[PDB]
C-alpha cells in the first residue's frame, strides 16, 4: 500500500521520476516502521535523479534525502525510540519521496516535536549547511562579516538567519530582478545586514563600498563561474571562500592574483560526507541546536508551498524554474485547508 | 661609476628596460656596501616590470629581485657582516640587476661562500620557493607522491631535487614537445620518478594510471586554466593544490564535484610574503637547510646561460620564449670564457 517516487534511470526528474506502489519489508529486531509527514525537494535531490552527485543510490530509487516522519511500528530490540516519535534521515540516500517505510533504528535520528512541522521536515539539510559552514572554516566572533551568494536559497536564508544569531553581519548576495526592493527588505526582516545585486558585486569600486563594516574572511558560494571570482574579490586577506553547491558547467574561478598575493583559500563543503564522519549523537546535538535557535524565535522556516504527493509533477516543475516561484514542500498528510 | 638595469614605466620588459649610471649611496653606520656577483632573471622579475605583481617598487626602479654579491664595505657599527662574505636580499623588491649598490645590513641575508657562485645566486628564490611548499601545506613522509606542472621551470627542477631528497615520489607535468624523451630522462636523473605530458594529463583514465604508487594529496600549480583543473583531478580526497605562478588570462578553475565531492583545497603560495612575515633568521635557517643540501649533492642549480649586464637585451629576449631556451643569468663577473 506504499505511494512512492521512483527513478528507473537517470535524467530530467521531470520526465524520470514516476510513482509507484510499493509493499512494506517486515519489521526486524532493530527496524523501525515510519510514516512520511513532508518531505522538501532540495537540489541535491534534483542532482541525484539527473546523476550528477557524489552519491547515486542504486537504482530503481526511490527520490528525496530529506523529510520528517512519525514512528509507527518498532522491532523487538528497539528501546530508543517509540510509536508518535518523529524522524528524519540519519544521512542522505534514504528515499524519503514515499508515505511509508521500514528503516534501520541506526538509520535514523529523533527531533523533537514540539517544532512546526515545515521545520522538522526542514531542518537535516539547508540550517545544518549554514550552521556547520559557519564553524567549520574561520573562527568567527560577533561583529565579523560574511558574504554569500544566491542568498534567496534554502541555504542562503538559513544562513542570514543562523548567522544573525551569532551576531554576525551578512552581505547577500542575490541575482537581478524586478522585485528587488521587495526581496531585500525581507531578507533583511530575517537578520541579513545588506543585499546586493550579482551587478553590483561586479563593479570595481564595490570592494570597498560598505565602510562600516569589516571586511569578511567567510565567503559563501554556490554560483560559480566569474560571480565566483567576484565574491572572492571580497575576501579579506588569508580569508575562504566555501562552495557548497553550483553546477557542472560553471566551475569557480580563482585568480592567480588572488591566490597568491591576497592568500585566499577555497574549499568545499558536503554535509552528508560531514554526517557520514561523524556519530548520529553529534547530528543530533546539531538537531537539538537549531531546535534551541528555532524556540527561541531565532530561526523560522522560509515559506513554502505544500503539495500533495500525487501531484508531484507540478512540484517538480517549480523547483526547476531558474527564479523559483517559493520553495516546495510534499506533504503526505491532509491539512486544514485542501489542495487538489 | 654604478651600472644599472632601470624601468621608468611598467610594459614589455624588453623595451622599458634600459642601463644607466647611478652614483652610490654614503655608507651610514648600519649600512653596506657590495658588489653584485650574479642575478638571475626570474618570472616574478618580469611580473614587476610589466605592472602585474603584488609588490611595485617605486620608478624610476632598478629591475631584479635575486642575486648574490660580495660585500665590499661596512658602516661604523655592523659587527656581522665584513668585507668578502657573500650576500643576498632579505626580501623581493631590493633591485639586483646593476654592479653596485648601498643596503640597511637588515636588508641583506648572508650565504656561506663554499658553495657554487650560481648556486648562491639562485638559492634564495626557486629552492626556497620548492621547500617551503613541499612543508608548509601537507605533511608528507617518504613514499608519499607530489604531482605538479611546468616540471621543467626553475622552481619545478628544485621540487623534483628537494621531492627526492625528503624521500617524495614525483608525477612531473610538462608541455608536450619534440624532444620529450631528453626532457624527461633529464628530470629522471635530478630525481623525478614519472614525467608526463599536459596531453597525458588530460587523459580521463591517467588518473589511476601508475598503479605503483600513491595517489598525491600536494600537487603544485603555476599554469591554471584546464590545465590546473586536471592536476587537481589527480588529487587524492582531501588534498590540496597549492598555485605559486601563473598568468592573469588563465585563472584557476576548480570543478564543483571537485570541491565538494572530493573536498579539495587550494592555495596560493608567495615566498616574498613568507619572508616578510618571518624573521631574517627565519629565512637564514632555510638557507642552511638548502646549503646543506647543496653540499650533500642532493641539490644542483640547473643549467644556466651567463649572460653580462651589458648583453642584458638578449637576456630579457630569451626569458620571454615560451620554451625558454636555458635559463638566463646576468653576470657583473668576467669568467675564464669570455662572452661578448
Ligand atoms: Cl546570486
Ligand atoms: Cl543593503
Ligand atoms: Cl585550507
Ligand atoms: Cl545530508
Ligand atoms: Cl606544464
Ligand atoms: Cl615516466
Ligand atoms: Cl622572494
Amino acid at each position: 500500500r506504499v505511494r512512492a517516487l521512483v527513478y528507473g534511470h537517470h535524467g530530467d526528474p521531470a520526465k524520470v521520476v514516476e510513482l509507484k506502489n510499493l509493499e512494506l519489508a517486515a519489521v526486524r529486531g532493530s527496524d523501525v516502521r515510519v510514516k512520511m509527514l513532508a518531505a522538501p525537494i532540495n537540489p541535491s535531490d534534483i542532482n541525484m535523479i539527473q546523476g550528477n552527485y557524489g552519491l547515486l543510490p542504486e537504482l530503481p530509487a526511490v527520490g528525496g534525502n530529506e523529510g520528517v516522519a512519525q514512528v509507527v511500528a518498532v522491532g523487538s530490540n528497539v528501546t530508543g525510540l517509540k510509536p508518535g516519535d518523529w524522524v528524519i534521515p540519519a544521512n542522505a540516500g534514504l528515499g524519503t519521496w514515499r508515505t511509508e517505510a521500514v528503516f534501520s533504528e541506526e538509520a535514523l535520528i529523533q527531533v523533537p516535536s514540539d517544532i512546526p512541522l515545515q521545520s522538522a521536515a526542514t531542518l537535516g539539510v539547508n540550517p545544518c549547511t549554514a550552521y556547520r559552514m559557519l564553524m567549520d572554516f574561520e573562527q568567527l566572533q560577533p561583529g565579523d562579516s560574511v558574504i554569500q551568494n544566491a542568498s534567496n536559497s534554502g541555504v542562503g536564508q538559513a544562513v542570514i538567519q543562523i548567522a544573525a544569531a551569532l551576531g554576525l553581519r551578512t552581505i547577500n548576495v542575490v541575482r537581478d530582478r524586478p522585485d528587488i526592493q521587495k526581496l531585500s527588505d525581507r531578507l533583511k526582516s530575517l537578520g541579513a545586514e545588506h543585499v546586493i545585486t550579482e551587478e553590483e558585486l561586479r563593479r570595481p569600486e564595490m570592494k570597498n563600498f560598505f565602510k562600516d563594516m569589516p571586511q569578511p574572511r567567510l565567503a559563501l558560494n554556490c554560483v560559480g563561474g566569474k560571480s565566483s571570482t567576484e565574491l572572492l574579490r571580497q575576501l579579506a586577506r588569508g580569508g575562504t571562500m566555501v562552495t557548497y553547491g553550483g553546477m557542472a558547467k560553471q566551475p569557480v574561478v580563482a585568480s592567480v592574483s588572488l591566490l597568491i598575493f591576497k592568500d585566499l583559500k577555497l574549499r568545499g563543503f558536503w554535509l552528508s560526507q560531514w554526517k557520514k564522519d561523524h556519530s548520529p549523537d553529534q547530528f543530533k546535538e546539531l538537531i537539538l541546536t537549531l531546535c534551541d535557535l528555532i524556540r527561541r524565535g531565532q530561526l523560522t522556516a522560509p515559506a513554502c508551498s505544500q503539495v500533495p504527493l500525487q501531484d508531484y509533477q507540478s512540484a517538480l516543475e517549480a523547483s526547476m524554474k531558474p527564479f523559483i516561484s517559493s520553495k516546495q514542500i510534499l506533504t503526505m498528510l491532509e491539512h486544514h485547508h485542501h489542495h487538489h
